[PDB]
């Protein structure tokens, strides 16, 4: 169940690592990046290859369970949403 895999990563230590990201006025809460839910998706027994844990992190963005941040995923999810969930550093996801 997505619910339940994702209820996880919300979780202390096992989950990912839950990291209040400030900047000016803002305090992003949890915010990471994409290819973090791979490696820890991968990490766990959900996934073992970076495509697999790819795939199921799409789904969770997907269904609202991510939120996306900056200027990257804002213009990935604007036009062709084929590809919301993206494995790069440059975009960020928060909780």
């Amino acid at each position: 169940d997505l619910g339940a895999l994702y209820l996880s990563m919300k979780d202390t230590e096992k989950g990912i690592k839950e990291l209040n990201l400030e900047k000016d006025k803002k305090i992003f809460n949890h915010c990471f990046t994409g290819n973090c839910v791979i490696d820890w998706l991968v990490s766990n027994q959900s996934v073992r290859n970076r495509q697999e844990g790819l795939m199921i992190a799409s789904s969770l963005l997907n269904e609202g369970y991510l939120q996306p941040a900056g200027d990257m995923s804002k213009s990935a999810v604007d036009g062709t949403a084929e590809n919301p969930f993206l494995d790069n550093p440059d975009a960020f996801y928060y909780f």
